[PDB]
């Protein structure tokens, strides 16, 4: 069903994160881009999102207090400079992926969140 | 509980086979490696799997054969040779994901892997 979900974005890149909810529309999916972690946060309290994908310097305690709040929310953790440590820590904390930027494409990149939905 | 879980390694190398298992004992789980991708499916019949990771070329037709029949075993595809529409193929044919090889490390592969069984 067109629209039924809805993906919040947060990435300080806005070319990057048009091309994302521009893919992202390709498969039905709503998605909101905010280059704020702080609006993100708020915006997941007052709008209902399925998924949200974050890049930020900050993500991993946003993580925590994202799992705690909204418990069913997939959290998507991506990274310019992925580590092992940050992985593990991201996985520890509850996020549901770890992705390394750049992307392999935004086609893939899509289909991950598809899956990441299902 | 330890070795409540069972994962099943199909990798050709058998000393990055030996590293991965020697990281999953180290959180409880149990894993067996084979080099065979026939053998692997086999073995998928006559014991009980939680999660298959797959390394091979025809890993993909394996991945829509094992969600058909055995539809909770968790799937993971890796591949020496990522690309964007192998990647889009696995995520759609439904693997739960698909995992650039070289590894990142074995305990972030670990963590990944368990959060995989979450």
């Amino acid at each position: 069903p067109r629209g039924s979900m809805r993906v919040l974005l947060i990435e300080k890149n806005s070319v990057l994160g048009g091309e994302i909810e521009k893919g992202l529309n390709v498969k039905g999916f709503m998605a909101d881009v905010t280059e704020s972690l702080e609006d993100g946060e708020y915006l997941m309290d007052i709008r209902n999102y399925d998924l949200v994908m974050v890049s930020d310097k900050n993500a991993l305690s946003f993580v925590s207090r994202i799992k705690e709040k909204h418990s069913s929310i997939v959290v998507l953790v991506s990274s310019d400079n992925p580590t092992s440590e940050e992985e593990v820590h991201a996985f520890e904390q509850g996020a549901d992926d770890y992705i390394a930027k750049p992307y392999r494409s935004i086609k893939a990149l899509v289909a991950r969140i598809e899956a990441r939905l299902r």
